[PDB]
């Protein structure tokens, strides 16, 4: 249903902030994934670098070689939106990934793999990320990240979230399984704050 699919995405591409919270999903950060350097705070809704690393119970889904952390439930059907805060001028990422995604070594960084997508912050340049492909975007000063998750018609996106709402970028995929929200902190101070707006 390629023209059902092409004009559904054409709508949500145009959705105001208020459309968009009508998707509205609530994210929490999953302990048993964060990375050592990923401190996690109020009731598990906030995603900062720990200056020193700490000492998380293993765990087979825990991330081992990148800075990274997943919420707690994934998505297979419907549309999901959520906004993430982020500390200006850090570097750091936000994301989806599939559940299979490696959790060790270079193959878990988000975005470089055929697993997840991302946009990301590095060295004060914004880049969308997938499969190891880097696509650089403009900047915004905006610090919040809407992103709006259609698994019925296949497609994520990525809003940069001010007082309006402006494409970052997005990507069209026919899912294989259900999705994870991802995320990745890494420079001091860098804090991704999952918002209840
Ligand atoms: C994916 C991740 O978080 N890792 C942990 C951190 C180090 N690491 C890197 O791959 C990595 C090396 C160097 C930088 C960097 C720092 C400052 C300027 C430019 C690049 C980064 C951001 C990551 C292994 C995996």
């Amino acid at each position: 249903m390629a023209s059902l699919k092409a004009k559904v995405l054409e709508t949500f591409l145009a959705k105001s902030r208020p459309e968009l919270l009508e998707y509205y999903i609530k994210v929490i950060l999953d302990y048993n994934t964060a990375h050592n350097k990923v401190a996690l705070s109020e009731c598990y809704t906030v995603a900062s670098v720990a200056e020193m690393p700490q000492n998380y119970r293993p765990h087979p889904q825990r991330f081992t070689y990148c800075s990274q952390v997943l919420g707690l439930h994934c998505y297979k059907k419907g549309i999901h939106y959520w906004e993430v805060e982020l500390q200006k001028n850090n570097f750091c990422g936000v994301g989806i990934c599939y559940g299979s995604m490696n959790r060790q070594g270079p193959e878990s960084r988000l975005g470089r793999n055929s697993a997840s997508w991302c946009v990301e912050w590095f060295n004060t340049k914004i880049s969308a990320w997938h499969n190891n492909v880097e696509k650089t975007l403009p900047s915004t000063k905006a610090t919040r990240v809407g992103v709006l998750l259609n698994c019925d018609h296949g497609f994520v996106i990525f809003f940069a979230v001010a007082d309006k709402v402006h494409l970052m970028y997005k990507f069209r995929v026919d899912f294989t399984e259900a999705l994870y929200p991802a995320f990745w902190v890494f420079s001091a101070g860098a804090t991704l704050s999952i918002c209840s707006p």
